[PDB]
């Protein structure tokens, strides 16, 4: 693509609005940048050059366009995109643009869990492997920092927003390592339209690797390679547990410092990744026996006085909090921390881990009341975490767990759900030593 000249237009700023700015300023394109919200994240360190409209979409703006570059954090069907759209100016997004001008193979990681952890191992499996690798997407760095001709090979978590706007990725292995409802408040057709962002992921990709045991991860129409639990050409073979490709043992999961069948089923996903990326199995493996797990992806913040506080602020929907609770022990009561903006999701899947004496639930944010309702006779309501966790912190006793795994995102609070971890994590260690 060549953009010299063109009318730019840039939708949202943020992090991966800024990395849109630098992208087009180092091609010799000033663009003009225009958001909703009146004083967004980055706008203290836009280039001065730069024209800037906030607090609105600038209908003048949109339609004098040459190209359009949607945040992911804007619906394409806004009314003012979608006239745009109507009017055939060409809408991408920074994944577009990266696909555009990458000269590396791409690995494409999507799903509704696990695909910060899955891009993130292999990652950790090329650099075991030597290969200089650039990782991110929507976790860490957006795709167009990591953009460099030195670069061997890109492993981009995509979220379904993402996909919307990209049409010219061709992945070397891609994914979706599950479809569970999330982001309803961006998709008004439901969870089959959701399912339908992320099946962009496998157009033109050279390899697909889906979920056995998930049929949405399929595409709707050779075949793909897939992961599971008790089936696929990647599954478990299981007081002890393996990781197996095609029936051969390849791991005896002792050796990884991740742990749980959901952890397995992602160095599953994530070997059949490497492996159609061409990555040496020994180095692969390797990487799952080193790789400690993500910040804010169930992790224990503190272990003092007979509690473990865990930080599972990441997981941002009802999947990833089953994820959490799904097979969980606790020795003395469960301190569960619920709540923020559950983007239009049911809840109700939670109560069946909700029942018996030694669950208790503490929801605050935007839905706090919607998942109170889940077990009104052990749960409180307050309007923040730091509330909740002040309200929590006296009644537990040792032998408990104190779980922050909110099924919702922050962003109604807090600034993203590193924010809202690390807020926990230091009221953890604020409230669990005397
Ligand atoms: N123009 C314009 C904009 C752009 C962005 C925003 C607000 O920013 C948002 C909203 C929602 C949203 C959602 C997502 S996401 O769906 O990919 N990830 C969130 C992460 C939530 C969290 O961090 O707690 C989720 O999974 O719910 C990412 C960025 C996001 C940015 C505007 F107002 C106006």
């Amino acid at each position: 693509a060549d953009y010299q000249g063109k009318n730019v237009v840039i939708i949202g700023l943020g992090l991966t609005g800024l990395s849109c700015v630098d992208f087009f300023l180092a091609r010799g394109v000033t663009p003009r940048v225009m958001d909703t919200r009146m004083t967004p994240p980055g706008l203290d360190k836009l280039p001065e050059a730069v024209e800037r409209h906030t607090g609105s979409l600038n209908d003048e703006w949109l339609m004098a366009a040459d190209l359009i570059v949607a945040s992911p954090g804007i619906a394409l069907a806004h009314p003012s995109l979608s006239a745009a759209a109507d009017a055939g100016i060409e809408i991408v997004g920074d994944i577009e643009l990266f696909c555009r001008e990458a000269q590396a193979p791409i690995v494409a990681i999507t799903g509704s869990n696990g695909k910060s952890t899955v891009t993130t191992l292999v990652g950790e499996m090329a650099k075991a492997a030597g290969v200089n690798v650039g990782v991110g997407g929507n976790i860490g760095l957006p795709a167009l920092m990591l953009l460099d001709d030195e670069c061997e090979l890109y492993v981009l978590e995509l979220s379904s927003f993402q996909l919307e706007t990209t049409s010219s990725l061709q992945a070397v292995a891609a994914t979706i390592l599950n479809v569970t409802e999330d982001h309803m408040d961006r998709y008004p057709f439901g969870l089959q339209q959701y399912r339908a962002a992320k099946l962009r992921i496998y157009e033109n990709a050279k390899v697909c690797v889906v979920n056995a045991d998930d049929a949405l991860t399929m595409p709707i129409r050779e075949r793909c390679v897939s992961f599971g639990v008790n089936m696929g050409d990647y599954h478990l073979n299981h007081g002890e547990t393996w990781l197996r490709v095609k029936g051969e043992k390849v791991l005896n999961v002792k050796e990884m410092k991740l742990s749980g069948q959901h952890n397995y089923t992602n160095a599953l996903a994530a070997l059949a990744l490497a492996d159609a990326a061409g990555l040496p199995r020994a180095s692969s493996l390797k990487a799952l026996t080193t790789f400690t797990g993500l910040p804010h992806r169930f992790e224990v913040v503190l272990e003092h006085n007979g509690v473990r506080w865990i930080n599972d602020s990441k997981a941002t929907n009802v999947g990833s909090t089953e994820a959490a609770l799904n097979g969980l022990h606790v020795d003395g009561t469960l301190h569960l921390l619920l709540g923020g903006d559950g983007k239009s999701a049911d809840f109700s899947p939670l109560a069946r881990y909700l029942n018996g004496d030694n669950v208790r639930l503490y929801c605050f944010g935007r839905d706090g009341a919607q998942l109170a309702a889940l077990r009104p006779e052990v749960a409180e309501q307050t309007e923040t975490m730091e509330q909740a966790m002040r309200l929590l912190a006296p009644r537990v006793q040792p032998g408990d767990m104190v779980l922050l795994s909110p099924a919702c995102a922050s962003l109604d609070q807090f600034k993203n759900f590193e924010q809202r971890g690390n807020e926990f994590a230091r009221l953890a260690k604020e409230l669990g030593s005397h």
